[PDB]
């Protein structure tokens, strides 16, 4: 079994890349894929506190979603990683470091203790991420389609930037700048490498 | 009237911790600003992000690239702030390289210094502050055996380097808080003087 998280902002690909590389997987792995919190009710529950949330504090919030990636870690994730299965998730911990840690201003430390207490000390034991700079991002944001959301933007790169750095036991940086054909087939090359050895 | 001042040490020396509660003190006096490698700038992010999806690539041209990408941080951002009178709390410069590079990973320090010398083109930090952490507090501070072992290198790889004209070493082993002052007092010491 292998746990293996998917990681990046606002116009790195990451929805459409990890079907792809998941339906590629599957031909050859006991593999399956989730997006948090994975139709888990309570978690589902939990989370749709936030979204009806009302200019709701951003601690409040970043409790509220810690406690539903736990629902989903305990009442999915866990069950199918005992069954052996490769378990692909659209987010983990990281995220919550780049947008509530360091994009948002509540502390990476503290949003690090917060979500150590919701996973028990399960990190996964791969995180790809989707290494899209800040210009190529904006532009797919807005090909697919003010001042705020850019800088906010960049905030949240800036804080991938920053978890990312002596945390290469687990982390494989791809280029989210190229064609998704080409972040397709190397997000591919990492998983299987990191599978066969 | 200008200060290009430069914090070493492993992780684990509380760096991170001191280079914010020091700007915090000094921005209130003096025109300071924070910076780390590639500090923001795009031709040193570019080079950067090669390293970075690197897949198992040579050492040495990680280390050339570290040198470009350092001295485009330095040519486009430190230089310019330094002429206009700055203060610019640099974190990692030259002796960051020596540690994880010349010694850490094997390269060989005199290599990774002559290297180091092309990109930096003799420009030194006026001040050099060494958070002297023990391997074993430095080893807490952080929390696997290559891991460990590559952290005692960098230390180690550091020892060697600092054996007095621009380094000051504050003790790491500390709480936090004692580091942080009295990386203060060393510095507004040289700025004062």
């Amino acid at each position: 079994s292998a746990f293996i998280t998917f990681e990046g902002p606002e116009g790195s690909g990451k929805t459409t890349v990890i079907n792809e590389v998941y339906h590629r997987l599957v031909k050859d792995y006991d593999v399956i894929m989730t997006r948090e919190p994975g139709g888990v009710p309570t978690g589902e529950e939990i989370r749709k506190i936030v979204l009806e949330g009302n200019d709701m504090d951003i601690r409040t919030e970043a409790m509220l979603f810690a406690a539903s990636r736990r629902e989903h870690l305990v009442l999915k994730v866990i069950p199918a990683l005992k069954e052996g299965k490769v378990v692909l998730c659209d987010r983990y911990i990281d995220s919550s470091l780049a947008y509530q840690g360091y994009a948002r201003g509540i502390g990476v430390e503290e949003v690090r203790a917060l979500n150590e207490f919701a996973i028990n000390g399960l990190y996964p034991d791969l995180t790809i991420y989707l290494n899209v700079s800040a210009e190529v991002g904006r532009e797919r944001i807005i090909k697919n389609s003010d001042q705020e959301d850019l800088k906010f933007h960049e905030k949240v790169i800036e804080g991938y930037q920053e978890i990312i750095h002596n945390e290469s036991q687990r982390f494989k940086s791809v280029n989210a700048d190229q064609p998704l054909e080409n972040v397709v087939e190397d997000t591919y090359q990492t998983i299987i490498k990191y599978l066969e050895k």
